[PDB]
Parts: structure tokens; C-alpha cells; sequence
């Protein structure tokens, strides 16, 4: 498995190269009625307000699966809720991802609230840009004395 030794860089990963596709493997992973609808009904709403999907982040030489993703987070009660437990070890392993990354949690508490974010506050109302701030600043604590 290999300890975090030092992250910053390696060979280009699946997500640094500028090419014109749709970013259709996130429909081919499932190939499932409700993968492509979320996907999609995500993009535009997403898009309505000023913030769509330029690239996605890519973690271990595989992409972030957004829709993976929401689903893991949501069912622990949203975004801030997972920050509030820390359990993000819980989230990269439903994706398949080693717990053993550096910044893990803290990578994809970044990539999820840019991309994945006012999808569960508008239809579901699970958690708050005002309890966010909170939640993260309270994970900022946790490093030095």
C-alpha cells in the first residue's frame, strides 16, 4: 500500500489533458436510469447559477465519480455533517480510494463543495453555507497546538 510520503505531483493524471469530449465517463460507469439523469439534471442546475464543470479532479489515476460522491455524502447526512465527523476515510474508501493519501478528506472536501454542494442544500436542505464555514474551521484547528 505505501505510506503518504509526499504528495505534490506525479505523471500526468486522467484529468490534466485539454481535449473537446463531454466528460462521458461518468455516464459509462453505470450505464443506470438514474446515473446519466443526475448527471445531467446536476450540470445544468449547477450551471444556472454560475458555477459548471470546467474539469474534473482525479484522485489515484481515477476521476472523482461526482455522482459516487453525492451519493456516499448525502446518505451520512450532507457536506458539513461528513466535516462534523471527520469520517471522510469512510467516503474515498466507497470510492474505491486508499485511506493512505496525504489530503485526502480535505481534497475532496474541496472538489465536493465547489461541484457537489447546492444540489443538497436546494432539493434536500441538508446542510448550510453558514454551519460550512464553521464545520471547516473547526477542521483547521486540528493540526498544531
Amino acid at each position: 500500500m505505501g505510506h503518504h510520503h509526499h504528495h505534490h505531483s506525479h505523471m500526468p493524471d486522467h484529468g490534466d489533458w485539454t481535449y473537446e469530449e463531454q466528460f462521458k465517463q461518468l455516464y459509462e460507469l453505470d450505464g443506470d436510469p438514474k446515473r446519466k439523469e443526475f448527471l445531467d439534471d446536476l450540470f445544468s442546475f449547477m450551471q444556472k447559477r454560475g458555477t459548471p464543470v470546467n474539469r474534473i479532479p482525479i484522485m489515484a489515476k481515477q476521476v472523482l465519480d461526482l455522482f459516487m460522491l453525492y451519493v456516499l455524502v448525502t446518505e451520512k447526512g450532507g457536506l458539513v455533517e461528513v466535516i462534523n465527523k471527520k469520517l471522510w476515510r469512510e467516503i474515498t474508501k466507497g470510492l474505491n480510494l486508499p485511506t493512505s493519501i496525504t489530503s485526502a478528506a480535505f481534497t475532496l472536501r474541496t472538489q465536493y463543495m465547489k461541484y457537489l454542494y447546492p444540489y443538497e442544500c436546494e432539493k434536500r436542505g441538508l446542510s448550510n453555507p453558514n454551519e460550512l464555514q464553521a464545520a471547516i474551521d473547526s477542521n483547521r484547528r486540528e493540526g498544531r497546538r
